[PDB]
């Protein structure tokens, strides 16, 4: 059960000096969802774009199916096949083109078929509701419509790991509903998924495991229901748990509950046990 | 004549022709804050880009304090130093140079001291937590660092309305928190603000009221509480209430708050009525 993808003690400054990451290592197990969480310059992004071999660090390395990456042109183009990366701002990951045009280069660059590539696009678009925005130039979309076909194109190449900067990020409710249903439904099918965000509540939809950044390290992780319930480890990266936990925390606190019962995670439970109390 | 800002009628399609607003009609009473909801496509930025003259419609107009207000190259410098606006995507809105730089342009093209210029970036930097980034080059930061920084150029500016396009994306909790604290500040001193999201927990944080977007309409205009709650018509625009007035929804549902009073609408608030309850 060696990890899919592995983060080894990477240390990385951009040009000009500016330190990203420092001595990260992350590894994930292949089929898992993880979420990666924490403030703002932590160091998130940049994590992520070592991981399909966007940056190199100046130490540490990324290992891929438990083996170091290698740096070659082949090396690099099946790293990217098997890796893939939606950015943060969906707008870079555009080409000047229509829509179709967009989401075909990635099957077609991986030498598929007419065929097979064309089937791989239509699925995508029609997964991610924008099918009939296929004849429109990527430039005539709104935010969220285009975050959408960012996604697609990175979803058609069928990759084994997809990674997702901040992927909600604009998107509507339905939306961030649909993209959920497509997630897990990837990962049904064999996909592993690392996804960072400030969307706590999507954390714990999607996540099996969690992951905590701050200055460009691991603060702490673990399984997605054990942290995202750990109201003094969350509060070391300025967050909250998600919202019925929250409450349900604070309800066990001032023994609302039971004592001796779990702890409501959803709406639906919270709303069970609301008939049980009373005002002072 | 009385609104601040009053689109009457506007309809706009871009060049190559996809239509964006459709006879859309909003007033917006000087000092209030509004929320501006709906999907993905339905109009928001382009009706965000009529109310500070960057677009001009077809058809129907925008009043500025009541008064028409006309497309001169001096018409449009008022107006936009009346009307600022954070754009969706803040490196459209960075200049190249440091941070301090950036924020510094505004005030000193409105003709004030280099003293005076000074004192509003390092207010604006500090609101936000990021008066120890005013040398760093605008391209050397995370995509939550540049949103801080196009929102403190704009706030620099002190206009007298200020539109924000889903000013937190991409924003962690705690960028969040020091935007509301900066946003209820700011309107104290008497600013407008008007603001289009996708996340609903801001609207019901921030908004006196609420719009509802549809295709290029507004479907619905309220007060923001009676918009949030209104299941029906929030299920128009594929939304549903914020989670925190979901379940303040559900405590009255069970009698667990204040007789009359309004609803709990941030965590704390709620959390604060949790403290009252006891089990039967
Ligand atoms: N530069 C552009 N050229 C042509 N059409 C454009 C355009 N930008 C947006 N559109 C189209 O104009 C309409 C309104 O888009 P707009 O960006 O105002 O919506 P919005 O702000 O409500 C969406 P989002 O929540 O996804 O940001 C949509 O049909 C969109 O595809
Ligand atoms: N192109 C660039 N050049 C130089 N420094 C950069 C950079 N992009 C990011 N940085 C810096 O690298 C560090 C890590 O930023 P990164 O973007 O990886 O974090 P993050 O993804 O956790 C933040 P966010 O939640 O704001 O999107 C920060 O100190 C940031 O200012
Ligand atoms: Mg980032
Ligand atoms: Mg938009």
């Amino acid at each position: 059960m060696t990890p899919i993808l592995a983060a080894e003690a990477l240390t990385y400054a951009f040009p000009g000096g500016v330190k990203a990451l420092d001595d990260l290592s992350l590894a994930v197990p292949k089929g898992e969802s993880l979420a990666i969480l924490g403030p703002n310059g932590a160091g998130k992004s940049t994590l992520l774009l070592h991981l399909n071999g966007t940056l190199r660090p100046q130490s540490g390395r990324v290992l891929l199916g438990g083996t170091a990456t290698g740096h070659s042109r082949k090396d690099l183009t099946g790293w990217r096949r098997r890796v893939g990366l939606v950015l943060q701002d969906a707008d870079d990951q555009l080409f000047a083109t229509t829509v179709f045009e967009d989401v075909s280069f990635g099957p077609l660059n991986l030498g598929l078929s007419e065929a097979e590539a064309r089937a791989r696009v239509e699925e995508a678009l029609a997964a991610l509701s924008i099918s009939d925005l296929r004849d429109r130039p990527t430039h005539m979309l709104s935010g969220g419509q285009k975050r959408r076909v960012a996604i697609a194109g990175a979803v058609a190449m069928r990759p084994e790991v997809l990674l997702l900067d901040q992927p909600t990020a604009g998107l509507d409710l339905a939306g961030t509903e649909q993209l959920l249903t497509l997630l897990r439904g990837l990962r049904a099918a064999g996909m592993t998924l690392v996804f960072s965000t400030h969307d706590v509540e999507l954390a714990a939809a999607l996540a099996d495991r969690v992951a905590l950044f701050r200055t460009g390290r691991v603060l702490a992780e673990g399984a997605a229901e054990a942290v995202l319930s750990d109201r003094a480890t969350l509060a070391k990266v300025a967050l909250r748990p998600p919202l019925v936990i929250d409450l349900a925390l604070l309800a066990r606190d001032h023994g609302l509950l039971a004592p001796e019962a779990p702890l409501p995670k959803t709406r639906d439970a919270l709303a069970a046990q609301m008939a049980g109390w009373t005002r002072r």
